[PDB]
């Protein structure tokens, strides 16, 4: 797996990607590393944004699917014309597959002018493809067609410049330290898990669990932030809110409003509590808890023009599809996407941003009852 290692590459706010090839001969294309998606979807047209796009007239191995696809978004969205190709991971396994690609003819607010990815890889499963859950995703294909174990597990780093390691088919234990504990996936659509018990802290919020998982909660490493049911979020924010008066700041920072500013090294690591996330173990009772610290949910942001200091974000926010435990979240983690078993695995990455005050955990087991109560039905 050391072909693997340092696979991914990427920048702050903007994801992280990985080297494939489509079509033959091979087209080289920087793609996005997706777990809350499922569509293989590239660039196939000249958008003045894009570095490269598939350009399926080179390729004779290329086959139309006769079908489009229309993906909307929050004021976004791409659209694309579905076909087959081959497609390869020059750092992955050594195999080539057929798979399903979503040829984007149209776009909007989708790719990022200034960033140097081209499409996106969705590892989630079928039942969320577009336009239905009959479109193989890609890992689907390459589990079917090849003997790549079927799991995936990704260390997301970031270090500006970001990178880190998607290893296809394994687990490589240089990167983790510790043991992984596992959280069952309860369906297979997201990557669906359960949130039994969180602390700021240490001291607990106290509100009905099946809230934390209301109406989902979700590992995606197309997200940022972590981002909380609004009544936990709510509640979530008024807990770290008071675990931190020691300094005033305004209530749009809250919302993701406004940018938070300190000079340069002018934050000491203390003022902002710790999150632990309790998920539901692979054992009747049992549950574990994941710890990150401020240094992964206040993240600077890349480059503001109109200042030059520590301006970091707060990587906090609400919604109404439920949690989403992004790369916030992932950065202080090794993270297995046990597909075969169903289940997800956490252990402390060992590139996570540390000291010798407060550190990123995994621990466990805690007792827990009534872990179901906590999903929605
Ligand atoms: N998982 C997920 C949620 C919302 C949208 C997408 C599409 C892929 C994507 C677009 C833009 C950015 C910016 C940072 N990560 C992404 C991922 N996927």
């Amino acid at each position: 797996f050391v072909e693997m290692v340092d696979n991914l590459r990427g920048k702050s706010g903007q994801g992280y990607y990985v080297e494939m090839t489509v079509g033959s001969p091979p087209q080289t294309l920087n793609i996005l590393v997706d777990t809350g998606s499922s569509n293989f979807a590239v660039g196939a047209a000249p958008h003045p944004f894009l570095h490269r796009y598939y350009q399926r007239q080179l390729s004779s191995t290329y086959r139309d699917l006769r079908k489009g696809v229309y993906v909307p978004y929050t004021q976004g969205k791409w659209e694309g014309e579905l076909g087959t190709d081959l497609v390869s991971i020059p750092h992955g396994p050594n195999v080539t597959v057929r798979a399903n690609i979503a040829a984007i003819t149209e776009s909007d607010k989708f790719f990022i002018n200034g960033s140097n990815w081209e499409g996106i890889l969705g590892l989630a499963y079928a039942e969320i493809a577009r336009p239905d859950d009959s479109l193989e995703p890609f890992f689907d294909s390459l589990v079917k067609q090849t003997h790549v174990p079927n799991l995936f597990s990704l260390q997301l780093c970031g270090a500006a410049s970001v990178g880190g390691s998607m290893i296809i088919g394994g687990i490589d234990h240089s990167l983790y330290t510790g043991s992984l504990w596992y959280t069952p996936i309860r369906r297979e659509w997201y990557y669906e898990v359960i949130i039994v018990r969180v602390e700021i802290n240490g001291q607990d919020l106290k509100m009905d669990c099946k809230e934390y998982n209301y109406d989902k909660s979700i590992v995606d490493s197309g997200t940022t932030n972590l981002r909380l049911p609004k009544k936990v979020f709510e509640a979530a924010v008024k807990s770290i809110k008071a675990a931190s008066s020691t300094e005033k700041f305004p209530d749009g920072f809250w919302l993701g409003e406004q940018l938070v500013c300190w000079q340069a090294g002018t934050t000491p690591w203390n003022i902002f509590p710790v999150i632990s996330l309790y998920l539901m173990g692979e054992v009747t009772n049992q549950s574990f808890r994941i710890t990150i610290l401020p240094q992964q949910y206040l993240r600077p942001v890349e480059d503001v023009a109109t200042s030059q200091d520590d301006c970091y974000k707060f990587a906090i926010s609400q919604s109404s599809t439920g949690t989403v435990m992004g790369a916030v979240i992932m950065e202080g983690f090794y993270v297995v996407f046990d597909r075969a078993r169903k289940r997800i695995g956490f252990a402390v990455s060992a590139c996570h941003v540390h000291d010798e005050f407060r550190t990123a955990a995994v621990e466990g087991p805690f007792v827990t009852l009534d872990m179901e109560d906590c999903g929605y039905n």
